[PDB]
């Protein structure tokens, strides 16, 4: 049984290789178990400095989430986020705009809809628009990571043409994809 919780199942690794780009992050996920798993439940984290993954800087990263970490990470150099689960929209237009030190990919229903494929300082992305075809829960999973230094990241997202964004959070994610009262 996966608990049914109002976000997204959290996975944290760390590494002590450099990571670069996506695949450098996704390979690591692959690699080994996670050395941390949370409940991501309001998808905007950091700034802070002097790498992710020393000390507690996970911990502060992730701010409001971070007392759901089932351990504290030791130290390593680099490190990185892997969300997945669902979130609801209802059918329409969307697009993503996300601040992030370093890179990132958002997928959903399987397709990216926003990436930065390299490392990067804080830097802000207006991603281009998707489509949702269907009203509900859709699925939907991220990677963002750390080459070390400062670090960041604020997905935020727009139902309204650019107007205005929101950041996904507890009013529409879903660990499962059942409807949380939680
Ligand atoms: O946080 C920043 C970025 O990772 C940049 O790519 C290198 O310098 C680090 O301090
Ligand atoms: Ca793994
Ligand atoms: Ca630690
Ligand atoms: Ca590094
Ligand atoms: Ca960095």
């Amino acid at each position: 049984p996966d608990s049914l919780f109002a976000g997204l199942v959290g996975e944290y690794y760390g590494t002590n290789s450099q990571l670069n780009n996506i695949s450098d992050f996704r390979a690591l996920v692959d690699s080994k178990e996670a050395d941390a798993t949370f409940e991501a439940a309001n998808i905007s984290y950091g700034r802070g400095s002097s790498d992710v993954a020393k000390g507690t800087h996970l911990q502060e990263f992730l701010g409001s989430d971070a007392s759901t970490l089932s351990t504290d990470p030791g130290d390593n150099t680099d490190g990185g986020i892997y969300l997945q689960g669902y979130v609801y929209l209802e059918a329409g237009t969307y697009n993503f705009k996300v601040t992030a030190d370093d890179g990132y990919e958002i997928t959903i229903n399987g397709n990216p809809v926003a990436t930065v494929d390299n490392n990067q300082s804080v830097y802000t992305v207006t991603h281009a628009s998707f489509t949702i075809s269907e009203s509900g829960y859709q699925a939907i999973d991220m990677i963002w990571w750390d080459q070390g230094g400062d670090y960041v990241f604020q997905p935020t997202l727009s139902a309204d043409g650019g107007s205005t964004y929101f950041v996904l959070d507890s009013a529409i994610l879903s660990s499962t994809g059942e409807t949380p009262y939680t």
